């Protein structure tokens, strides 16, 4: 009868779906679940060593990654300086440690989530080989920081920058997965205060470097993506008054900076990704929603003297919901049907909040998610 102290997830809808999990409405996704978890005992732990470059720190053990939309310059001898094409990976980034990253951060989330669904030690352990690997293993460990995070060849002479932050959004997400393993016998205090130590230093990283400052002052959901990841890191570590403190600050600093009276969010709809970076800082605004709830605050209903709100905010999308690329008046180069599949799952989270509205009946009209996706279990109508 236990609830998870989950930050991101909504953790009494999570205990009433694992205390259901063989039930008809959940037993095929928690089936693909387990088959995910599975894969993951097979896959190697990747880390910051694998890389071939080393960043200018000459310390292998730095976090490096690239721009990913930043690419050669055809008329430039040796293609540099590297120039920005919005919206267009490029796929040299996966030379560096972005993608090893990603990997780890989704296997110990999925081997998390299968454990608490099932109580298999087996997934526990595999996931706190992952997390020993790449966090605390001295052969193999990355440092708390990002100082080499997002480099660009031929700029920033050769440092990183606070854009570098974005890459490890995931570990908010990642933290909620390793607290649901708590009371397995393989997640020990050791390995508990190790990874509480290492996010303490990044958190210190965060609020003392140049690199994290300029993340901390963007203006777009990159800054809004900071206060998300310091206030989940600051409960993480123990730092509640850090955490209440970023909560209280972000409708001003965030909310009613980056959100219109009209909903729009104009530093998203300028991109090439328009809907997309739309989307992107929606869910975003919903994980802190979700982080503040669980300290009483009301960051989903915190609205501006001209009408600023994430209401607004989803009321700018809601008619585009289910209607043709021709009837969207900003650009949105690729991912269209996935972008629109993620609208619904935005309603159904913003539902949580705002019953009324009517929220999840507008996404139900044309959300196709097959019934074997780990997106039902994680945002369930509990």
């Amino acid at each position: 009868g236990q609830v998870a102290n989950t930050r991101i997830y909504a953790a009494e809808k999570l205990a009433k779906v694992k205390e259901k999990a063989d039930s008809p409405l959940y037993a095929p996704a928690v089936k693909t679940l387990l088959r995910d978890a599975d894969k993951a005992l097979k896959m190697t732990p990747p880390s910051v060593m694998d890389k071939t470059m080393t960043a200018d720190s000459g310390d292998k053990h730095d976090y490096m990654s690239m721009g990913p939309y930043w690419w050669p310059d055809p008329s430039k001898p040796d293609g540099l300086p590297y120039i920005r094409k919005d919206g267009q990976r490029n796929p040299e980034l996966d030379k560096l440690d972005r993608n090893k990253l990603g990997d780890m951060s989704k296997a110990v989330t999925t081997l998390g989530l299968a454990y608490y669904f099932s109580g298999d030690e087996k997934y526990a352990q595999k996931a706190v080989d992952f997390l020993n690997v790449w966090f605390l293993d001295a052969k193999t460990k990355m440092n708390p920081h990002l100082t080499y995070g997002q480099t660009i060849p031929g700029k920033n002479k050769g440092m990183g920058r606070g854009a570098g932050m974005i890459d490890i959004y995931s570990f908010t997400e990642m933290i909620d997965a390793m607290t649901l393993m708590e009371n397995s016998k393989a997640f020990t205090p050791k390995v508990k205060k190790g990874m509480k130590e290492w996010f303490t230093q990044l958190v210190e990283w965060m609020q003392t470097s140049p690199v994290a400052a300029e993340e901390q002052r963007a203006k777009n959901n990159h800054g809004l993506a900071y206060d998300v990841q310091l206030t989940a890191y600051a409960l993480y570590t123990g730092n509640q008054d850090l955490a209440m403190k970023t909560i209280q600050e972000f409708p001003e600093k965030r909310l009613f900076a980056q959100i219109e009276p009209d909903g729009k969010q104009p530093l998203e709809l300028a991109r090439t990704t328009a809907l997309g970076y739309t989307i992107f800082n929606l869910g975003h605004m919903l994980d802190m929603c979700s982080i503040a709830s669980t300290l009483g605050q009301d960051i989903y209903n915190a609205t501006s003297q001209d009408g600023r709100s994430i209401t607004a905010a989803l009321k700018f999308l809601i008619p585009y919901i289910g209607k043709p690329q021709s009837e969207w008046p900003y650009q949105q180069i690729k991912e269209w049907d996935k972008k629109q599949e993620e609208a619904c799952w935005i309603l159904r989270r913003a539902s949580f909040f705002d019953p009324k509205a009517g929220y999840e009946a507008i996404g139900a009209q044309f959300r196709e998610t097959p019934a074997n996706k780990r997106i039902h279990l994680i945002y369930s109508l509990e």
